[PDB]
C-alpha cells in the first residue's frame, strides 16, 4: 500500500504542476526606455508610468507601449490619462518578466500574454483531454496485455515524456508531450485505482480514504518541492525522475455495458453523473489556478493540503457515521458557500480570501470521498459500468474547467462565480437521492 501511496503522491505532483509551472509573473512590453542602459534613468517608477500606459487594476498594462516616453504625463499640473490610446503599442518589441518570484515559467519563455492568454487554459484543457483519452484507452490495454504491463509501460511513458517536456523547445512540442504524460498519468492512476481495490479490500472505504490521503499528502510534496527550485525545467526533471527509477519493478524485480442506464436506476445515474461532473468541474478549475485564488502560492497549497488531510479524515468519519446521501450534500452546499463567498468577499481580504478558497477545495474533496463511497452502492452488481461513467463523465468536467477561465475577460468573477453556483446544484440535485 505504501508503494501504491508514494506513486499517487508522485502522480499529484506531476498532475497538478501546472500551477507552478505555468505561472504567470508580472509582465509589460519590451522598451528601450526601461530594458536599454542607453537612455535609462529621475526615477524609474516614472520611467515605467511615463513609457507604458496605465492599464488595469491601476497598475502598468501587461501589455502595451507608447510610441515615444510621454512626458507630458509626468508634470502634475497636468491631468492623467490624456494621452490618446492611438499612440500605444501591443508589445512590438517582445515582453520582459519579473524573475523575483519564478526564474523560467512556460509563460515567459512562449509568451503566454494577451495576445494569447487563450493558450495556458487550453494547454491545460488538452492535458485534461490526454487524461480522458488514456482513462478510456487503460481500459482494453491492461485487459489484454496485463495489469502490471500496462504498469510499467505507463511508468516508462510518463518518465521519458518527462525528461522530453523538461526540454521542449517549442510549445507544441510541449504541448503533445504533456499530452502524452497525461496519458500515462491516468492510465497509472486507473491501474492503481483497481490494483487497490481489487487486492486489499470490508476496508474498501479506508483503502480508499488512505489513497486519496497519499494524493492529498501529493499537494504538500509539490509545494515543498516548488518551493525550492522554481524552475520550471528542472521542476519537471526532479519530478519526472522519479519515475524511471520506481520502473525497477518491473516483473517484481526482474522475477526475484451503460447500454442499460435508461430501463435502470436512470435517476441515481443522472444525479450520480451530475455529481462527478461538478466535481471534476470544479476542482481541476480551482486547483489550477490558485494564483488568483490567494496572495501566495505556496503557502496555499500547504495550507490546503494540511486542511485536506483532516477534512477528510472528518469526511470519512462522518460518512461512516452517518448516511452517504446527507454528508455529500452537505459537502457540496459547504463547498458552493465558500467559493461563492470567495468570489464574494473583496480582494483586499487575501487571508480571508484564501481562508474559503481552501475550505472550497477541502469541500471539494470530501464531496469527491462521498461520491465515489456512494457508486458502489447506488447501483447493484449488475450495473456497478456506472463507476466508469461516473469518473468518465468527472474527467469530461475537468476538462471543460480550465475553459471558464476564459470567461475571465468578461469580468474576473465570472468564473468562479460558476465554480461557486455548480456545487450549489450539485448537492441540490443529491439532496433527491434515495
Ligand atoms: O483523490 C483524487 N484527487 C483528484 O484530483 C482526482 N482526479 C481524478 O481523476 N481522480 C482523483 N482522485
Amino acid at each position: 500500500t505504501m508503494a501504491l501511496m508514494v506513486s499517487i503522491m508522485w502522480l499529484c505532483t506531476q498532475s497538478m504542476l501546472e500551477n507552478f509551472s505555468a505561472a504567470v509573473p508580472s509582465h509589460r512590453c519590451w522598451a528601450p526606455l526601461l530594458d536599454n542602459s542607453t537612455a535609462q534613468a529621475l526615477s524609474p517608477e516614472a520611467l515605467l508610468a511615463i513609457s507604458i500606459p496605465p492599464g488595469p487594476n491601476q497598475r502598468p498594462h501587461q501589455c502595451r507601449r507608447f510610441r515615444q516616453p510621454q512626458w507630458q504625463l509626468l508634470d502634475p499640473n497636468a491631468t492623467a490619462t490624456s494621452w490618446s490610446e492611438a499612440d500605444t503599442e501591443p508589445c512590438v518589441d517582445g515582453w520582459v518578466y519579473d524573475r523575483s518570484i519564478f526564474t523560467s515559467t512556460i509563460v515567459a519563455k512562449w509568451n503566454l500574454v494577451c495576445d494569447s492568454h487563450a493558450l495556458k487554459p487550453m494547454a491545460q484543457s488538452i492535458y485534461l483531454a490526454g487524461i480522458l483519452v488514456g482513462a478510456a484507452a487503460c481500459g482494453p490495454a491492461s485487459d489484454r496485455f496485463g495489469r502490471r504491463l500496462v504498469l510499467t509501460w505507463s511508468y516508462l511513458q510518463m518518465a521519458v515524456m518527462g525528461t522530453a517536456a523538461a526540454f521542449a523547445p517549442a510549445f507544441p512540442v510541449y504541448c503533445l508531450f504533456r499530452f502524452l504524460l497525461a496519458f500515462a498519468v491516468a492510465g497509472v492512476m486507473m491501474n492503481t485505482g483497481t490494483l487497490l481495490m481489487e487486492w486489499t479490500a470490508r476496508a474498501r472505504p479506508l483503502v480508499m480514504t488512505l489513497n486519496s490521503l497519499g494524493f492529498s499528502f501529493g499537494h504538500g510534496l509539490t509545494a515543498a518541492v516548488a518551493y525550492g527550485v522554481r524552475d520550471w525545467t528542472l521542476l519537471q526533471l526532479v519530478v519526472s525522475v522519479p519515475f524511471f527509477l520506481c520502473f525497477l519493478y518491473s516483473w517484481w524485480l526482474a522475477e526475484s455495458g451503460t447500454l442499460l442506464r435508461m430501463p435502470g436506476l436512470r435517476f441515481r445515474t443522472c444525479i450520480s453523473t451530475l455529481c462527478w461532473f461538478a466535481f471534476g468541474f470544479t476542482f481541476f478549475g480551482l486547483a489550477l489556478d490558485l494564483q488568483a485564488l490567494g496572495s501566495n502560492i505556496f503557502l496555499l497549497q500547504m495550507f490546503i493540503g494540511v486542511v485536506d488531510i483532516p477534512a477528510k479524515m472528518g469526511a470519512l468519519l462522518l460518512l461512516s457515521h452517518l448516511g452517504r446521501r446527507p454528508t455529500l450534500a452537505a459537502s457540496l452546499l459547504l463547498a458552493g458557500l465558500c467559493i461563492l463567498a470567495n468570489t464574494l468577499v473583496p480582494h483586499e481580504m487575501g487571508a480571508l480570501r484564501s481562508a474559503l478558497a481552501v475550505l472550497g477545495l477541502g469541500g471539494v474533496g470530501a464531496a469527491f470521498t462521498c461520491i465515489t463511497i456512494y457508486s458502489s452502492e447506488l447501483f447493484p452488481t449488475v450495473l456497478r459500468t456506472a463507476v466508469g461513467l461516473g469518473q468518465m463523465a468527472a474527467r469530461g468536467g475537468a476538462i471543460l474547467g480550465p475553459l471558464v477561465r476564459l470567461l475571465g475577460v468578461h469580468g474576473p468573477w465570472l468564473p468562479l462565480l460558476v465554480y461557486g453556483t455548480v456545487p450549489v446544484l450539485s448537492g441540490l440535485a443529491a439532496l433527491l437521492l434515495p
